[PDB]
C-alpha cells in the first residue's frame, strides 16, 4: 500500500495497520535523493519519526498524513541533526508540534543553526502515544555523534535511521560527521537490545530486516 503525493516529491507506504513509513525526494545538484521515516498512527494523534529535507517537504508532508488519518500530528522524535531529519523543525515549532530529540541532537542542531528541538531523550527514554508505544535508543556514535534509533516493541520494528544502510547502499557515504571506529560497536549495541527484529527502516532505501544492521557492519570494515 502506497500513496505518492501530487508530484513523486513525497510518498508513504504502509507497512502495518498504525505504521507507515515517509519518503521524500531532496533535489541536490543533478537531483533525487530520496529520505525516509516514520508515521504512527495513534488514538491521540500522528507521531512522525523525522521531518524532511526542509520546511516545503514537511509542510506537505504533515498536510498529506494529517488529511489521509483524519487527526493532527502532535508530536515528531528527531533522530539526528542533518538537514533530512531536522530540514522542516521551523514547521514544526511554529505549527505547535512537540518536536523531540537528545539534549546532543539538540546542541548540534543549535550549532548547525537550526531552530532547536526539545532535548528531552535520554539514553533509553519509553514514551507512549495512544496505545502506541515508542523507546529511543542511543546507541553510541555512528553515522553521526548523536544518532539514535527508535523502537516499536509492540510490532519489533526498529527505525534504523541513517546509523542503518540500506541493501542497495554500497558504501557508508558522507561520514563527515561520523565516527567510523565506534560506529560497528554501536551496531552491536542495537543488535544486543534488539535480538528478535521484525523489520529495520533505513534512513534511506528500501525497508529490510536484522541483515540490514549486518550489512552495515559489513560496510565498516
Ligand atoms: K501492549
Ligand atoms: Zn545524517
Ligand atoms: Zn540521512
Amino acid at each position: 500500500t502506497v500513496i505518492k503525493n501530487e508530484t513523486g516529491t513525497i510518498s508513504i507506504s504502509q507497512l502495518n495497520k498504525n505504521v507507515w513509513v515517509h519518503t521524500e525526494l531532496g533535489s541536490f545538484n543533478g537531483e533525487a535523493v530520496p529520505s525516509n521515516g516514520l508515521v504512527l498512527n495513534t488514538s491521540k494523534g500522528l507521531v512522525l519519526v523525522d521531518s524532511s529535507w526542509d520546511d516545503k517537504l514537511t509542510k506537505e508532508l504533515i498536510e498529506m498524513v494529517e488529511k489521509k488519518f483524519q487527526k493532527r500530528v502532535t508530536d515528531v522524535i528527531i533522530t539526528h541533526a542533518h538537514a533530512d531529519r531536522i530540514g522542516g523543525i521551523k514547521t514544526l515549532k511554529e505549527r505547535g508540534i512537540k518536536a523531540h530529540s537528545t539534549a546532543l541532537t539538540a546542541e548540534l542542531a543549535k550549532k548547525n543553526g537550526y531552530e532547536e528541538p526539545l532535548g528531552d531523550l535520554q539514553t533509553v527514554t519509553n514514551l507512549k502515544f495512544g496505545n502506541m508505544k515508542v523507546e529511543t535508543f542511543y546507541p553510541g556514535k555512528g553515522h553521526t555523534e548523536d544518532n539514535i534509533v527508535v523502537w516499536l516493541p509492540q510490532y519489533n520494528i526498529l527505525v534504523g535511521g541513517c546509523l542503518v544502510k540500506s541493501t542497495s547502499a554500497k558504501d557508508l557515504g558522507n561520514v563527515a560527521d561520523a565516527y567510523v571506529n565506534e560506529w560497528s560497536t554501536s551496531i552491536e549495541n542495537v543488535l544486543k537490545r534488539y535480538r528478535n527484529i521484525n523489520a529495520v527502516v533505513p534512513g534511506h532505501g528500501e525497508v529490510g530486516d536484522k541483515g540490514l544492521l549486518l550489512h552495515t557492519l559489513d560496510l565498516l570494515k
